């Protein structure tokens, strides 16, 4: 990792170790999207196209010779930079343990912000879709605590139609679930051994499947954190990854309007 | 499997992986009467009729030789065809994952709806027998979500008066299941460990067991899919398959009109 | 190389290799392009960008976060197709040895002269440069048949200010080197080894240098032959590449207009 320029900051290590640790267990926390969706192995730091396989044809009809341009999809790489003072940080080799990280957490949330509204809802500048833009699989739901049930049951029915099977599971906001709470076994067992997830993301409900294949992940580097600049006595360091991502069978999976 | 001219088509080996993984799914999902009936194996592309026993007597009475001819049951064959563009198709070698197969679910449904209709209703014109047809037994049922509950019990006796044992099993239309849904594990453990099964076939329901050599399903061809023609710039393939079945004890059986 | 669909062509292997052994000489004397320039290896059917290395940006400034699109050079396809006769590609069994191909050499021409036109001129559409568009490097030159042996010199002192060395070779337009016909050996000496070129594609002349890496081509697949339809009696057949093509030092050349 020699191009993130790690041996030139005034830092000993123990408190490398420190920072890595803080993070990690944030990104563990608050990044939804990977806990169904699948994951393909990293590449490396300057892969910068993936291939869909199709061509498009740019030449006239009454020709000898035809050609045409193949089509891709470009990654998105971004960066973010905050700052630390040294007297905090160098207090550490004294012995205090409780040390103060207090802008480190701010901008470790925006990441994670930023990166799921672009899995749910999708840029148009990069050419992606999000998951609330196949419209057409749609069903309606009601507000009595037993609507819930029936809803369930009316979706695995639809799921038999095709080749879907596998365990399943259920997304869902997280204010609605107070007018549901009575009763929670019952949700679990018509799932027939499903997981119920709460988020703050999206304003209803969802239901997914989890065999595997449907949803990818494509990874060039993963999240990483690195030396910028000394300011006056203050050090700044930065965070970064390059990703993207694709829908493959817009059949597993089902929108349910409340 | 000669017959099937497999090596004389324009694709691939990786395109004929692609397609018979793409049947198998909607052939194991779809097809609810192999999941209690009993299936005897593989005999051959040639055999042509299947034994009853019995004996029909069509000479006088007053001879000195009588003579009579045996009888038996027909198989069925069947076949359906549809037709494959080639660019699509081609698309696949270049690195596409969500290639478009848009006509072969369309007849892989009919086809299913097509032997479901024959196991659950019969032909007159080869001569056999649907489990709809066996009226003389019958009971009576409710619409409170406790009737259920009884009939299950005053079934459960009239199998107890014959021999029948072993596990058993319910089948029922889906629309209804949604009046007596409040309550699941009671209907379980009534059953004794039974299983529920829900099907959009038949307007009510039935009780059966599952012990084995009640009913059974004789195949000369599992479905298949072969080569036909080549039209123009699409080719054409077709699917197909020979059957028949048997219904030998009509005492472990329970329809219960609502 | 499955999915050039050759198995599935009625022609016995000897008329396979006499078509080969047809077309490989006038691609490897009608291709100017290759001469000097150098090539990267093969990658495979599906390799569909190259990285430049750039980064586009895209966001505004007073933002936490901030992100950009990577940039790259996307590969040109291009496809054939002619027809050829049943009965006279037969006639080759019975023992004639001067066979009639008299549509293969006509395309065969037209696929060179379309790629040497794109390496000399380059096209808008795909973002490419050609050796003609880096108009600050020009010289002057004349007409009487010294003027030659000292346009050379001035151009190799040229060369010499920069740290460009190794062989030099010359281009020149056919119809040209008639006036300086008559000293062939004087050229040769100032070139000090080099090699002179003669090609009806340019209207001048121009200087390159040998030594390596300073011009590089990128093939995905090279050119191939493969099998389409049969119409009535005429078989049909195509011949196909992917490719692309980067000018990396403009120093290392000089355009001597006359
Ligand atoms: C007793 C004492 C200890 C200090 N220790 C540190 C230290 O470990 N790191 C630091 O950046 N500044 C430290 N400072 C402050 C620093 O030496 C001084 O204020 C500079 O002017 C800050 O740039 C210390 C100041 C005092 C009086
Ligand atoms: C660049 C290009 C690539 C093509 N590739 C294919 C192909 O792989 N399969 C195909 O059936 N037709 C292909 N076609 C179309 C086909 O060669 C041509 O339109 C015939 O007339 C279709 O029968 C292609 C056409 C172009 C311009
Ligand atoms: C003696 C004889 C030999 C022939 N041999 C060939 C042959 O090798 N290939 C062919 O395409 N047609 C051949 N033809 C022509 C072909 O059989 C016939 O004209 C069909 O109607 C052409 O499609 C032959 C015709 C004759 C009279």
């Amino acid at each position: 990792m020699e191009f993130l320029k790690r041996s030139f900051a005034p830092l000993t290590e123990k408190q490398w170790q420190e920072i890595d640790n803080r993070a990690r267990e944030i990104f563990k926390t608050q990044l939804y999207g990977r806990k169904f969706v699948d994951v393909e192995g990293p590449y490396g730091w300057e892969y910068a196209a993936h291939p869909l396989g199709e061509v498009e044809v740019l030449s006239d009809e009454n020709e000898v010779v035809k050609w045409g341009l193949r089509k891709s999809l470009p990654l998105i790489e971004l960066r973010a930079t905050f700052t630390l003072d040294l007297w905090e940080l160098d207090n550490l080799e004294r012995g205090k343990p409780n040390v103060d990280l207090s802008s480190l957490e701010e901008t470790v949330r925006k990441v994670a912000e930023f990166e799921d509204e672009v899995i749910f809802r999708g840029c148009e500048k990069s050419g992606v879709k999000g998951l609330l833009s196949f419209e057409e699989r749609k069903i309606e739901c009601g507000s009595t605590p037993k609507d819930l049930l029936e809803a369930i049951v009316r979706a695995l029915s639809i799921f038999s139609k095709d080749g879907i099977e596998g365990p399943y599971t259920l997304v869902i906001n997280t204010d609605r679930w107070i007018n549901f709470l009575d009763d929670e076994k019952r949700v679990e067992e018509c799932l027939r051994g499903g997981k119920i997830i709460t988020t703050p993301r999206i304003e209803d409900a969802l239901v997914v499947s989890e065999r595997g294949g449907d949803f990818k992940l494509i990874l060039g580097q993963d999240l990483s954190i690195g030396y910028e600049d000394r300011e006056k006595d203050a050090v700044r360091l930065f965070i970064t990854e390059t990703f993207t991502f694709q829908v493959v069978n817009p059949e597993a999976l089902i929108l349910l309007k409340f």
